[PDB]
């Protein structure tokens, strides 16, 4: 999974996936 997939991702998905390093 690239950082453009992500950046493809819904904006749950940003704080979800993000949750998961410790951004949200």
């Amino acid at each position: 999974m690239t950082r453009s997939a992500f950046a493809n991702l819904p904006l749950w998905k940003q704080q979800a996936l993000m949750k998961e390093k410790g951004l949200f």
